C-alpha cells in the first residue's frame, strides 16, 4: 500500500489532473500494483501523489 518501491525507467510528464510526473531513475512507492495500466503512487522525495503508467516502472532493488 506503500511498501513496494519501483523505479522509473523513463521520464513521464503528466497530462491530466490525476497523473504523477516523474523523472527517469526516481523511486516511487506503489499503493497498489494489481490495477493494470494505471498505478497509484507517491514519491518519498517530492511527496507528490498520483497515478503512473505501470509500463514506465520496474522494481527498485
Ligand atoms: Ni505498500
Amino acid at each position: 500500500g506503500s511498501h513496494m518501491t519501483f523505479v522509473a525507467l523513463y521520464d513521464y510528464e503528466s497530462r491530466g489532473e490525476t497523473d504523477l510526473s516523474f523523472k527517469k531513475g526516481e523511486r516511487l512507492q506503489i499503493v497498489n500494483n494489481t490495477e493494470g495500466d494505471w498505478w497509484l503512487a507517491h514519491s518519498l522525495t517530492t511527496g507528490r501523489t498520483g497515478y503512473i503508467p505501470s509500463n514506465y516502472v520496474a522494481p527498485s532493488d
